[PDB]
């Protein structure tokens, strides 16, 4: 099976942490803070890591059944976390948490849904606090808190499917920070992670992480006064499904791929997907100044020691 | 260049006309309503049709630059409730952020909702330098709401119970769907009723297709999802569902493909491994549309199973009984 990306143009492609279109090129340097994304993680050989789901609107969320608090203004809503068909999360398994789930810090603000009720549908503005600060994050132990902010009285008992579906992060001075790069602690604050996907760090001197960015929403109570946002990934989900679907072995440390504008009648920049599923180039940090109407051709097949034309 | 379809199970494939997983497949008969769908067109060529939009995240939804209006018992809440409404005007553009061709051959923008109802969501104003925003939406995109004209340029966004300030002109907003409202008062969600793209003072236009099976015993197989749907807190309303031809991944898979069609239909099998065999099997018609023998209803399938091309066939190929 020969290897190939997907030939659609970068703009019309998705983030695989988030639901947003993808809308910039950005190159992220070494910095302190080490990439360790959980959604959005495929090997060019199409092997899915960490919590990364193929059902795109999975994505940066939860769902599952209610319970009763005692069995683990605003109602607390107890889900039996569970994955996105709808099968039991192995909590013993191979998965730091069910596939989908959020892999940062922050509140996040969504709607809590509760969609084939026979008694009546049901939805409420709800958000999940990520951070350390909510030790009821903790699907990682088959169990999670969706808060329903304003109401929710009489909707939340026990036995009924439930999704939270993300919307936005908070923003404000006095709210917990956003923190994309920043792993929650999925079985909360009283025991470790395990079996996450492993940290991205190019390993050759001169090329750095290509990322592919979106806007990231801002919640702060009506002000319209919070910084904008972004949110990162290291490849769009139509990589994800194409290369899980194909398949194709790994002949080398890397797949060269051409940046290919077709108005411009020429590639623009070229790049190494290592086999991990990591995109490098040869620049220095910040956003590719490059139309997004292009897409990814794969060359061939090159070591490591291959040396990139600068950006 | 061979076709193909994707090998993606059906549960993990999304719907094209909505943002939410498939987690049904349902054969339609043929009804006085004429499946007549917007988004989700795509032929096995990779053609897309009506307002089908590669970008899954900008499906029924809509965005653009803000501008001034200027340039553009249950009746008693209503006009009270309505009363603490903002108005957010758009002129509306393409996912990419292109502006739309009011002339070309669209009847919208791609990813423009594609049926009637009152459709809740979020408008999001994510990139403004003063400070980012959003708010509680709804757009009415039944024929009653004469401000629904995405056609000829422009539309309107309704911010519930707030947005005072921060609807002026020159910023990006974007509609982000979420449901559908809900209940007797409220407008009726009706997935299969083409929403007036122009407004009621003026006609649609470039309409994708009717999808209507033509052979005798082959009726429409299509993707269900759960609707959500919004009842302003009460949790009665009765739940939904909406469906789409083909998931989102078959329409870009074929896109990149752009396959030539060497026969009418592509006779494709459902394979489910864990039972070792084809569990039915159907035609895909060039014009991007799945068709069964047999009767309308749910169909009790597995949805961990893939579709397989087997092999290019005329109109007259007798499909075996699912």
């Amino acid at each position: 099976v020969s290897f190939s990306v997907p030939g659609l143009v970068v703009e019309d492609m998705s983030n695989s942490r988030w639901p947003a279109q993808i809308n910039g090129l950005v190159v992220r340097g070494n910095e302190a803070q080490v990439v360790h994304f959980q959604n959005g993680r495929c090997t060019t050989e199409g092997t899915l890591l960490g919590t990364t789901t193929l059902s795109i609107n999975s994505i940066c969320g939860l769902r599952g059944l209610s319970v009763s608090q005692a069995s683990v203004a605003d109602t607390t809503l107890w889900l039996r976390v569970e994955e996105p068909d709808g099968r039991p999360y192995d909590i013993f398994g191979d998965q730091p948490a069910p596939l989908g789930t959020p892999d940062f810090t922050a509140v996040i603000v969504g709607t809590a849904i509760r969609p084939r009720t026979a008694s009546g549908a049901y939805l409420h503005d709800a958000y999940v606090d990520t951070t350390p600060g909510d030790a009821d994050f903790t699907p990682s132990t088959g169990n999670t808190k969706i808060v329903l902010r304003g109401g929710g009285s009489g909707h939340v008992g026990q036995g009924h499917y439930w999704q939270f579906r993300p919307i936005a992060v908070e923003g404000g001075g006095s709210r917990p920070q956003y923190q994309e790069y920043n792993l929650p602690d999925y079985a909360g604050p009283t025991a470790s992670n395990h079996d996450l996907a492993p940290p991205v760090a190019p390993r050759m001197p001169g090329e750095l992480l290509l990322l592919f960015e979106s806007d990231m929403p801002v919640w702060d109570n009506g002000a319209g006064a919070a910084p904008a946002q972004k949110i990162h990934c290291l490849l769009p989900n139509e990589f994800i499904t194409h290369l899980f679907d194909l398949q194709a072995p790994a002949l080398a440390e890397a797949a060269l791929l051409r940046y290919v504008h077709p108005d411009s009648g020429r590639t623009l920049f070229e790049c190494k997907l290592y086999r991990e599923g990591y995109m490098v180039v040869a620049a220095p940090a910040g956003r590719l100044n490059f139309p997004l109407d292009g897409y990814f051709r794969f060359d061939s097949w090159v070591s490591a020691f291959y040396i990139l034309s600068p950006v």
